[PDB]
């Protein structure tokens, strides 16, 4: 079981996947519709994710991956981050995957 989301230039939601909203907690539909930085997330809303976001748009190509961070009411949840543009050149999707358990061997350095 993986996550998608589709979302748009302006930063919309437009395609939401059951997955995400089952680990989330949230209907696909109570979301799509609404900002995802805005209303989904409104916290999230910041230079490094939004702003890079916003500069992968403009190129026509935005290539991220990396790591965050989900607060939910049984405890905070690590996740793999991941947006990709779409491949019709209209629109974007992000990859977000539980990462592995507490390992042992040095790992994921820079730990937020
Ligand atoms: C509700 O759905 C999602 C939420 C988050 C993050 C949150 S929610 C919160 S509070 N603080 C975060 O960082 C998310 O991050 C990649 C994906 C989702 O599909």
């Amino acid at each position: 079981m993986f996550g998608a989301i589709q979302l748009d230039g302006d930063g919309n939601i437009l395609q939401y996947n059951a997955a995400x909203g089952d680990i989330t907690g949230r209907d696909p539909k109570q979301v799509i519709g609404k900002n995802f930085f805005k209303d989904v997330a409104p916290g999230t809303d910041s230079p490094e994710f939004y702003g890079k976001f916003k500069e992968g748009v403009a190129s026509g190509n935005l290539n991220t991956m990396f790591e965050w961070m989900i607060p939910t009411s049984r405890g905070p949840t690590k996740v793999k981050v991941h947006m990709k543009k779409a491949l019709s050149g209209d629109s974007y999707w992000v990859f977000v995957k539980r990462v592995k358990l507490a390992a042992a061997l040095e790992h994921h350095h820079h730990h937020h």
